[PDB]
């Protein structure tokens, strides 16, 4: 579906980001990953790619709440692709705590990578799609870019952000072949999330998957985990032609979240 | 995709109701189609889907502005399929005048067709769907299901209530198997948007087309139409595993139309 | 102040209906009540509004779910009256069940009475407003009209279309003087969500009271209930000359429970 | 109505801000005024606030841009007041230009002023309101922190950053006594917009009316200006007890343009 194409992922060393990459070079796309870990466990993970898809698959390098390490970022993940169609600006961080106590240090960080580097690296590749007359930026927000919860002060705000500068990526492009969405995503059972799963197992002394279960129990109706393959599905559908008049909207798979 | 599975289409004898059915046939599913129309016409339709996709297809008549008959419709679509998988609730029309001259009749028609038959058609599909775990209810509301637009009350009231009900349906069966969205298409050139693209013309005197590109401009960012093919391939997205933690939410191909 | 103006008010026989009322005519405009009931309570709250306030307060009968009795209802208001300036379309009912066991008579009394006569009410009201170049239609919808809530599909449904023609009936009058507004509670402590207490106080055993906090906790994120007073305080800031650029948007009185 | 509140607003010295402080203070209440400009122009203002409605009132300067001069600007003010009853944030700037071609500097102000602003500001008042159990912390996001608009990236970005803001505001302290709304503007008349409609004038080379009539058409359809005035009355009136359960949501003076 997806054959020829050429896709940028940012924080896909691991969790939502790897299934997005995972989920794009199965479609047939050359992929460019990036983020933190062991160079091992990355290296293993792009040769994977490769190896399972046949796809070329590329590794950059990159501390995104650098606004000018992710921008020149963008150059290089271009000239090693040949170019840029796809861009998924997934990468993003939590921290927990009431406004009052949220260390601005914390706010400044989860702005930095959650909000402006989405801007950077939109900024970056739109000259890229826009000269080639096709294009797809996929910004992972989430049902916080929607809805709020108590003390995620910084990451609401900045998901909000997200679907708002998502918003008007797609104006500007409307009609050019470039289309700018947000997937709104519920609970994933990454390591962000079980950190917040582990607090609650402390907090309240319970079982750990008790604890998880509270979580889901609490925002998600289905009462299931999202999955990072699911999320992955989403974004292959709004590379697809399918989508081409699909822009400046918000994807939500929440198992219900928002709907209440 | 859809192989083994069961669908129905309410409004599919043309339009978008059609061009889903066809979508949904061509990934392997059986079809129910419905409407009103030429019966040779109806046939040759329901004759295309078998040889083209190799799928078994149906064609049902009913009025579905009758609560009973609707319910009757589903029933009788269900034993002919052998099942129901896949409801699409489609079937809608459209007048235009203020308020105050809004004829009682065609708000009755419209809330009738546009909202009732929703809510007959999914209390009918349900317990099928609940008995077997699994399911897929596709409401095609509208972006007027999400914002306004002049001389259009009853029908934008309807779509916003389609809205509505999509949501408490998702939120009922949440975790069950079954999820229900809605689409909210934008501009898409059938012939219920063509009898406005003529009283444009009509009215400024212009060209037919003059009074095309002048619909689009107002709503759509784009100022591309909507295809009724892009529509079914959203139908036969949410109806993927991909969409299992989709649901209670809506799903926009507007050009941009709710992004300003 | 409301000195001079007549208003006008749905369904204000007892619950907010009447803190509307109240409070419109504490502001110093006339109003027409209406409603169900026993004849004696009702001429109590009509007296009342007369003696407390020191303005004219008339009742008229009329079961609304009657789209020819709304039409005449607001005639003979406006005669009653000398004019309309403000109307509030309040009365509403609930019926509780899930979908596939839903009622069809209740289906269609909800949408009959919580939308239907609200468009006729509407209807009716405009010329009047449109002849005198000011007017205020405030419309009594939920927090229902925006999210949804399981086995309320009926009025979940209703209160998303009085959001859509909330907006139809601003934009068709933009600029002429009138607005339309809908008021969005969250949990009102009213014979009608005394039903809902005790259902769960019954249901689950639990103390009367044990069941009213239980209901909060479950959607309303301040834990206290809104008051029809309060309610009344904001249709009286809708009607003021602070709210005359405030049109088509929804005024959300709820404890928190949209923002999450 | 207000009388021996303690209010304080952010960019008061000119526009809406200045707008909001003399509704506060004309409502009975103690105002603390902020922002640039000539000192004796500064001095006039707060002058006349103090003389024509009788109460006290201060100025305290401050870049709100910087994160510790504005916490310590709330405690300066509400030190100057002998405590902080309501707190507007309405500091804000623009800056109009393509994604690909907005300048850094730019989004960095925009999002220090418009966003972190708000959150630095809310941060520091919260534990004064926490301890009198009683609070109101009104934040004028815009129509753009619920929809977009070409060119205005870094805007709207921070404008819905504000509207997620407030809501985890309102959540984190739902029924201690203290509420947080958004006011959500449409098209005012003050010199942050005067300069939009120069640039049309000057681009479209038309009248400099004809541009402000022209800048109104595309986005407000009631065709007339929100007054800073009624924004005013607004703010005034979200600080009253009948807004004692409205919190976490947003308050749009739009003349219709979110109702589209
Ligand atoms: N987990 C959920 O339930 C959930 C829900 C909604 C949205 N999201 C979002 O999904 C996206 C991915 O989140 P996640 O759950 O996979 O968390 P994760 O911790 O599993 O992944 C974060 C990815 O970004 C990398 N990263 C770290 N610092 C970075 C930097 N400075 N620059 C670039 N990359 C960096 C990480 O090493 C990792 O590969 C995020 O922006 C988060 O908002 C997650
Ligand atoms: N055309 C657009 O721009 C547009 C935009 C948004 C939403 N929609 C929606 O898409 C769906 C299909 O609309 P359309 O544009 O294809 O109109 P259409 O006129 O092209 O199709 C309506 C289909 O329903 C049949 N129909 C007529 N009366 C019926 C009844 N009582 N019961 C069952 N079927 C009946 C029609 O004969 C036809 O096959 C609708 O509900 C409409 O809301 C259309
Ligand atoms: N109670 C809540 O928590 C809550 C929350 C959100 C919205 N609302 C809405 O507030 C409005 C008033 O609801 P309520 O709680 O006061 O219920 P209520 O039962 O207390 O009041 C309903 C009023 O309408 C009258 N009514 C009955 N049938 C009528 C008819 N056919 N025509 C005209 N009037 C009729 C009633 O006798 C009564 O005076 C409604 O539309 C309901 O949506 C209530
Ligand atoms: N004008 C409109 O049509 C409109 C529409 C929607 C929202 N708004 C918002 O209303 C609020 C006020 O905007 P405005 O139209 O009055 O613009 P304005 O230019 O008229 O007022 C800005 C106020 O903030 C001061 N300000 C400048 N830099 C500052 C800083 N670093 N710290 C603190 N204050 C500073 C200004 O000197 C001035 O007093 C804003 O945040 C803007 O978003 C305006
Ligand atoms: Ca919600
Ligand atoms: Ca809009
Ligand atoms: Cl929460
Ligand atoms: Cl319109
Ligand atoms: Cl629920
Ligand atoms: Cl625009």
């Amino acid at each position: 579906m997806l054959k020829g194409k050429k896709a940028v992922v940012t924080g896909s060393t691991s969790g939502i980001g790897l299934a997005m990459a995972t989920e794009l070079a199965k479609a047939g796309a050359d992929v460019v990953i990036n983020g933190f870990g062991q160079p091992e466990d990355i290296e293993r993970e792009r040769s994977t790619l490769e190896s399972k898809f046949g796809v070329k698959a590329y590794y950059l390098n990159a501390d995104l709440s650098d606004a000018q390490a992710t921008r020149d970022f963008i150059a290089k993940a271009a000239e090693a692709l040949g170019g840029l169609d796809i861009l998924v600006n997934n990468a993003g961080i939590q921290h927990t705590a009431p406004i009052e106590e949220f260390p601005v240090d914390k706010w400044n960080a989860i702005i930095a990578l959650n909000l402006s580097a989405v801007f950077h690296g939109t900024a970056a590749a739109l000259p890229i799609m826009q000269k080639q007359g096709w294009g797809r930026i996929i910004n992972i927000a989430s049902a916080h870019g929607l809805v709020a919860s108590v003390n995620k002060s910084a990451y609401v705000a900045a998901k909000h952000g997200v679907v708002g500068l998502t918003k008007v990526t797609a104006l500007e492009n409307a009609g050019k072949g470039i289309t700018c969405n947000a997937i709104c995503p519920g609970w994933v059972r990454t390591p962000l999330v079980e950190k917040q799963i582990e607090a609650i197992s402390q907090q309240k002394g319970i079982d750990i998957e008790a604890a998880a279960r509270e979580l889901l129990a609490e925002k998600q109706p289905s009462l299931q985990f999202v999955t990072p393959e699911q999320l992955g599905g989403a974004a292959v559908f709004l590379s697809s032609a399918a989508a081409d008049q699909m822009t400046g909207t918000t994807l939500s798979l929440d198992g219900g979240w928002t709907a209440r």
